[PDB]
C-alpha cells in the first residue's frame, strides 16, 4: 500500500520540477498520444518534449484528457533553432501553446546554443518576457556548455533552471555538472539510459545485488547524483519499469563502481 514519493527538485527561481519525467522524443503525434497517456497512467507528472520533434499536438492531446488537473502535471517544451530571435521565439511559444492546447508551460528550453550567441542571447532576451508574463514558470536551456551558460548569466543576469544535457553512465558530463553546481543550475540528464550499458557487469551485479533492472539501478544513480531524468523508452513495459527507482538507495561502494564506468 505504499506510495513512493517522487522527488522534486527546487529550483533557483523557488520552482520545484519532479525529478523524474517522461521524455517524448522523435516519435509521431499519434505515438505521443498513446505513450504519454501511459506515461501519465504509470504514475509520471511530468512530460518532457521539444517543438523540433513535432508531436506538440499529441502530447497536448493526452495532457488535456488525461483527468489529471493541468496544476498537477509538469510539462517542458523547447524552443528550436531556426525560431531563436526575441519576436521569432514569441511567435513559436504561441505556436507551441496553440498545439499543446494550454495556456502556459512549466519550463521552456533553449534546444541548442546555435547558431549564434547573439541568436540565444536574444531568445533568452524573450524566455524573460515570457517569464514576467506568466505565461512560462520556469526558463532553462539544453546542450549548453560552459562558455554559453557564463554569457547567459554575464549578460543577462538570468541564470537558467537548468540546463538539460546528454548525461549517462559513459558519459557523465563531470565538468559540467561542477559548473552547474557552482551557479545554482540543476543537471537535467536525456538519455539517461545511455546505449542499450545493458549487458555491463558491474550494472548487471548492482541490478542482482538489489533486485532491480539495470535500467532501475541506472536511473537511481541519477537521482543519487542529484540529476533530473527523463528517459524516453516507448514500451509500456519499460514506461513503468523506469517509474519504479524510488523503493530503494544504492550504497557508496554502487556509486564508486558506476563512476569507473567513465
Amino acid at each position: 500500500s505504499m506510495i513512493m514519493t517522487v522527488p522534486t527538485v527546487k529550483l533557483n527561481d523557488g520552482n520545484h520540477i519532479p525529478q523524474l519525467g517522461y521524455g517524448v522524443w522523435q516519435i509521431s503525434n499519434d505515438e505521443a498520444v498513446s505513450a504519454v497517456s501511459e506515461a501519465l497512467k504509470a504514475g509520471y507528472r511530468h512530460i518532457d518534449t521539444a517543438t523540433i520533434y513535432g508531436n506538440e499536438e499529441g502530447v497536448g492531446k493526452a495532457i488535456n484528457g488525461s483527468g489529471i488537473a493541468r496544476a498537477d502535471i509538469f510539462l517542458t517544451t523547447k524552443l528550436w533553432n531556426s525560431d531563436q530571435g526575441y519576436e521569432s521565439t514569441l511567435k513559436a511559444f504561441d505556436t507551441s501553446l496553440k498545439k499543446l492546447g494550454t495556456d502556459y508551460v512549466d519550463l521552456y528550453l533553449i534546444h541548442w546554443p546555435m547558431p549564434s550567441k547573439d541568436l540565444f542571447m536574444e531568445t533568452w532576451r524573450a524566455f524573460i518576457k515570457l517569464k514576467e508574463e506568466g505565461r512560462v514558470k520556469s526558463i532553462g536551456v539544453s546542450n549548453f556548455r560552459t562558455a554559453d551558460l557564463e554569457r547567459l548569466i554575464k549578460e543577462s543576469g538570468v541564470t537558467p533552471v537548468l540546463n538539460q544535457i546528454e548525461l549517462h553512465p559513459q558519459f557523465q558530463q563531470d565538468e559540467l555538472r561542477l559548473f552547474h553546481g557552482k551557479h545554482d543550475i540543476a543537471t537535467e540528464a536525456w538519455s539517461p539510459l545511455g546505449q542499450g550499458l545493458l549487458e555491463d557487469p558491474t550494472l548487471k551485479s548492482i541490478a542482482e545485488k538489489h533486485a532491480k533492472s539495470v535500467a532501475q539501478i541506472i536511473l537511481r544513480w541519477h537521482i543519487e547524483t542529484g540529476n533530473i531524468v527523463i528517459p524516453k523508452s516507448i514500451t509500456p513495459a519499460r514506461i513503468k519499469e523506469n517509474f519504479d527507482i524510488f523503493d530503494f538507495t544504492l550504497n557508496g561502494t554502487d556509486h564508486d563502481a558506476i563512476t569507473k564506468l567513465d
